[PDB]
RNA sequence: AAAAAAAAAAAAAAAAAAACUAGAUACUAACACAUUUAAUUUUUUUUUGUUUUUUUUUUUUU
């Protein structure tokens, strides 16, 4: 896990400031990439693990257009962008149901074929 | 500086091991004695990182 190696070397250099961090590049990005998921975990199951580090306002699990089953990666946006640093360097390499997940910062591009999916997601997270 | 004589018993071709097993303690080799710090395989997983885009002949004749 390369992200977990560069946080150890950053922490030993005594950097500890977010603006001197390698995280600083992604200060405008509130989305995260989540990868190497187990196939049984779902959208409401992703919001449960990742709510430890903040309030997730959008979520997208990517799953095939034919068979409708999980490709094994998702996307999640937090209300506060500093929750992104939390999730990235504190939940990375965490074994969940056999496999260790990979979290990275990201720029998310929404698509047209998942449009009404985005309101089937939004009406859950508009409740809270 | 100096100026000999003479009266018939023995002879030898020259203190030590290999082993087992602890033990004395000299030495040898310009031996090696901050580190060497930007090109280059330990880095391994059941493939799985989400927008747009990268073309076609008019008629005819020997």
């Amino acid at each position: 896990n390369k992200i977990q190696q560069i946080n150890d070397k950053e922490l030993q250099s005594g950097i500890l400031s977010p603006h001197q961090s390698w995280h600083n590049e992604y200060k405008d990005n509130a989305y995260i990439y989540i990868g190497n998921l187990n196939r049984e975990l779902t959208e409401g199951d992703i919001l449960t693990v990742f709510s430890e580090y903040g309030v997730p306002v959008d979520v997208i699990l990517s799953r095939d257009e034919n068979t409708g089953e999980s490709q094994g990666f998702a996307y999640l946006k937090y209300e506060d962008q500093r929750s992104t640093i939390l999730a990235v360097d504190n939940l990375n390499g965490f074994k969940i149901g056999g496999r260790a997940l990979k979290i990275d910062h990201t720029f998310y591009r929404p698509k047209r074929s998942l449009q009404k999916y985005y309101e089937a997601v939004k009406e859950e997270l508009d409740r809270d």
